[PDB]
């Protein structure tokens, strides 16, 4: 015949600087990276219509957000290497909204504030890994089928701003403040075995708190890892856990037996990840509806400055968006904030005060010079995948802000044969929060980070409906406005690596703490090595550590059984004295590990003060025995 689509699945490492960079999400000057729990990945899904095609690519990333700077550079790189294949119309980048990665990868000052500015090494790793994930995906194209399903996930999330949610007049089906809908797009190969999947479900990826310093992809990242590493059987499975409208949704409390909820953020991350995984796996297993039909897409950069909004989307009067403002730790420090001005002096312009409505302005970000602290030109994008439409929206939408847009788009698209509309927030840029008009009036946290005023949600609804109508009628969307390039003029106040020295009387790679003679399943092995600063080399597609199996004995050929990516391992870096440092590596030995002999290897990099040369360093522990059974 035969198969309606081809798809390609790819994954690549986008982990940034693992020590001494402010983390992105919690806005803390006292949350710097200090190691890795699990790495961050870009997971790319290339889809081609056999009829056609007509190729689309969707990439979900283990990041707090995908900033405009990343989107622009990724597109340029794709156009340079693969001319005519990819552009803004057929590439969607989205983020899981983990709050446990290194920051500094926006070009807008607001989002770099707590990080003390732009961190080029982390930015570059993100861009490069997103591109590598697409390269890997497109090199693995195969014929297959696509299925769609949905279901209700009850106990994974909770509304964190319920007072505002309840101000909406239209909350039937959302009376608990939760959007319980999970949607799954499954990728079924010519065998039809499940080759990969994308799950969409809204919940903040904040199980690892602002007290944590280890890099982690958080609860959605655990869901992906559990599917790829613990569950599939097949290689190489790619499972993305993506967001929808999560602006006002937090992980539910973890009240599983024997746990306080509070007691252990790793347990919480695993539990909330597992709750999402279990539902995604259930839905995929149902293969509810085969996806059939054309691939299509639209994309527009929209200038938000004085954007007119038609009365059909507002209270019934014509409206216009406001320039950006935030409503009501630097301190202290913050030299980057100081280089920006920093906070004050208002009163802001009267026109701004007036049209921001119930907001009490804390910072007038839109009027900052030479550059606004927040974006002004924002991407709006939609993919059609058979009877599915997937929307990529550049912000955090509350449940009702997203639901209203979904409803409006489904109404506009029904005649085109669309039956399911999936709203993917955190896509292509990041412009803070979107609350409905009613929520905005309450001015809880999400209101007050709704930058463009009370009609921000109405603007997005208009933009998406107009795009849906263009798709329906065939026909282009309006010409894109011109996304500002701020690459020239990025500031940074985060110091780098001066140099590394080994511990006095030792060499890089020397073992500081050897493992015990023997351990049992369930025990944690902790070892430590003289190291150098992880800012020297991200060890992209490699590792800071290996757990190595050498057999029952002997004497057997070494086989790596765990890397720094794995849930069961941790890598921690800490400064010792002026220029020395230690790498502490742990392994929690999981059920099912073979009894036998093991050791731990460390890989790192060190910088010479005099030459500035960066070299490879490393070491291996003595062996230890895991005791048990089979
Ligand atoms: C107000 C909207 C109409 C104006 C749009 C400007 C037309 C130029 C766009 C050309 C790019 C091709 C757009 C996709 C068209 C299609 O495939 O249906
Ligand atoms: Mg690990
Ligand atoms: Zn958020």
């Amino acid at each position: 015949d035969d198969l309606p689509y081809r798809f390609g699945l790819g994954k690549a490492d986008i982990t940034g600087e693992a020590a001494e960079v402010g983390m992105m999400g919690y806005s803390s000057l006292e949350q710097k990276t200090a190691g890795i729990h699990m790495r961050q990945w870009a997971r790319a899904f290339v889809i081609e219509e056999a009829a056609s095609g007509r190729r689309l690519v969707y990439v979900n990333t283990d990041l707090g957000m995908i900033f405009q700077a990343v989107h622009l550079k990724v597109l340029a790189r794709l156009k340079a290497k693969y001319p005519g294949v990819y552009d803004e119309n057929n590439v969607m980048l989205a983020a899981t909204h983990t709050h446990s990665g290194p920051g500094g990868f926006s070009h807008y000052a607001m989002y770099n504030l707590s990080v003390l500015g732009f961190q080029e090494k982390t930015f570059n790793a993100i861009v490069d890994g997103i591109v590598r994930s697409i390269e890997r995906a497109q090199a693995r194209l195969q014929p297959g089928r696509l299925f769609y399903g949905s279901g209700e996930l009850r106990n994974a999330s909770r509304n964190r701003s319920l007072l505002s949610h309840l101000k909406n007049p239209d909350i039937a089906g959302y009376e608990d403040g939760i959007d319980p809908q999970m949607s799954v797009l499954s990728f079924v190969d010519a065998n039809g075995e499940l080759a990969g999947a994308i799950s969409w479900f809204p919940v903040h990826s904040t199980s690892m708190t602002n007290a944590n310093h280890l890099i982690s992809p958080d609860n959605k990242g655990y869901a992906s890892y559990h599917w790829e590493h613990d569950v599939s059987r097949k290689s190489g499975f790619v499972a993305a856990f993506a967001q929808t409208n999560a602006g006002n949704l937090s992980p539910n409390l973890n009240l599983k037996p024997g746990s306080g909820p509070f007691d252990n953020e790793f347990d919480n991350t695993r539990e909330i990840g597992l709750r999402q995984f279990a539902k995604a796996y259930e839905i995929a297993g149902q293969a509810q509806e085969e996806v059939l039909g054309e691939l299509d897409s639209r994309f527009r950069f929209v200038d938000f400055t004085r954007l007119p909004i038609r009365p059909e989307f507002t209270d019934g009067q014509p409206r216009q968006l406001c320039t950006a403002a935030i409503g009501t730790l630097e301190e202290g420090n913050n030299p980057f904030l100081s280089a920006l001005g920093g906070l004050l002096t208002g009163v802001p312009p009267q026109e701004l005060v007036q049209c921001q409505a119930e907001k009490t302005i804390l910072a007038d970000t839109g009027n900052k010079k030479p550059y606004p602290w927040t974006p002004t030109v924002l991407p709006i994008q939609m993919f059609r995948i058979g009877q599915l439409e997937l929307l990529g929206a550049p912000a955090e939408f509350t449940v009702m802000a997203g639901v209203r847009i979904r409803r409006a788009v489904q109404a506009a698209s029904e005649a085109a044969g669309i039956r399911h509309v999936v709203f993917n927030g955190y896509a292509n840029a990041y412009a803070s929060y979107v609350t409905t008009r009613e929520e905005y009036a309450a001015q809880e946290y999400e209101g007050g980070s709704t930058l463009y005023g009370p009609w921000t949600q109405a603007a997005y609804q208009q933009l998406f409906v107009d795009m849906a109508v263009a798709l329906r009628e065939r026909l282009p969307v309006e010409t894109s406005a011109i996304a500002p390039d701020l690459s020239c003029c990025q500031m940074n106040f985060q110091t780098g690596v001066v140099a590394d020295d080994p511990y006095i009387g030792k060499s890089f790679g020397d073992v500081l703490q050897q493992p015990r003679e023997s351990y049992r399943i369930g025990d944690k092995v902790t070892v430590a090595f003289v190291t150098g600063h992880p800012k020297n080399d991200l060890r992209t597609e490699k590792t800071f550590l290996e757990v190595v199996n050498i057999g029952k004995d002997g004497k057997q050929t070494p086989v790596t059984v765990a890397t720094d990516n794995d849930w069961d391992t941790q890598y921690r870096w800490e400064r010792v004295g002026i220029s020395a440092s230690k790498a502490t590596i742990s392994w929690s030995i999981p059920p099912g590990t073979e009894p036998g002999h093991y050791y731990i290897r460390h890989y790192g990099n060190a910088k010479n003060f005099w030459t500035q040369k960066i070299s490879e360093i490393g070491g291996s522990t003595r062996s230890f025995e895991v005791l048990g059974t089979t």
